[PDB]
């Protein structure tokens, strides 16, 4: 209540709190002191935690029951970014922990309690015709950017090439950069086949 | 009210506070203090910012709810000219981060 | 004309560009004056020749 206040008789004043003022570049992190309610009525454990965004209120104010762990500024992908993010969260709202996750594309995001970004923001591979990349399998996967979406194994390397974009799976390595090398009628070079040895 | 003022008993005097004069090359950046709602009848909620231009009002007194981050020169483009804009302010009044 | 992630075309004439917001120049050219009997050798990176 706003106002002036006389305390009660048993009542004792301890100090002021003022609101933490939310918006859409910012998040509030919060720990819980006890199990208790929140305004969203949703109930929270003993040191659960969890983020308050701009969504939820404009104002907050910490409960007694919470604990501010810090401000989370948000984490934004333009349409040349990509990250991966360590220990996912889940379906079921929890951190999925040796896993990992690649978000791709223009996107904004916070990283929620747990989560971490592995190198930062990062940029995507953009090839040209004369450019191409070595990748290799980590687990039996299958790269799906076509109807040609092939399947790979735990160990096989393939070059990758054309004009395109390409962001690199979780369970995929990029070994090397190739160039194209420029040869005119009647000039050449010696290429081994080491699997076959000619 | 203009004229000569007397105070209640329990009213205080703080201070005077003058319009801003806005023209076609200037506006004027405002932040809300708490929730509330400006004379254009537009809602306002904590910590939004909007510009407040000349064709609102050509003399505008900051209300009490109310923050004044700066004053904004207009940015003119000839027709040689053109700029590109980082986080643009999209349909629904958001920036569009990142784009 | 549709382009990919990752092509490259030049643009030529007496006219005005602006950059859109996912084109990049990478640089700029100028036609090579030669006379009747007179020339220079050119290769096609692309196809090599």
């Amino acid at each position: 209540t706003v106002g002036a206040y006389l305390p009660a008789v048993f009542e004792e004043v301890l100090d002021l709190v003022d609101a933490v003022i939310l918006t859409e570049k910012t998040a509030l992190h919060l720990r819980a002191r006890r199990n208790f309610r929140d305004f969203r009525g949703v109930s929270r454990r003993t040191g659960e935690e969890w983020l308050v965004t701009v969504q939820d209120t404009e104002a907050h104010v910490p409960d007694v029951h919470e604990e501010v762990l810090g401000v989370v500024p948000i984490t934004t992908l333009g349409p040349h970014n990509y990250c991966v993010i360590l220990d996912p969260v889940g379906p079921d709202g929890k951190n999925q922990l040796g896993q990992k996750r690649v978000v791709k594309g223009e996107k904004s995001f916070f990283l929620q309690p747990g989560e971490q970004l592995e190198q930062g923001i990062q940029d995507v591979y953009v090839l040209s015709e004369q450019q191409g990349l070595l990748l290799r399998a980590l687990q039996p996967l299958e790269e799906g950017e076509d109807e040609e979406k092939v399947s790979h194994q735990a160990g096989d390397h393939w070059l990758i090439r054309g004009p395109l974009e390409y962001v690199p799976s979780a369970k995929v390595e990029v070994v090397e950069e190739r160039q194209a090398i420029p040869l005119d009628e009647n000039e050449g070079i010696y290429v081994q086949d080491v699997k076959t040895g000619k």
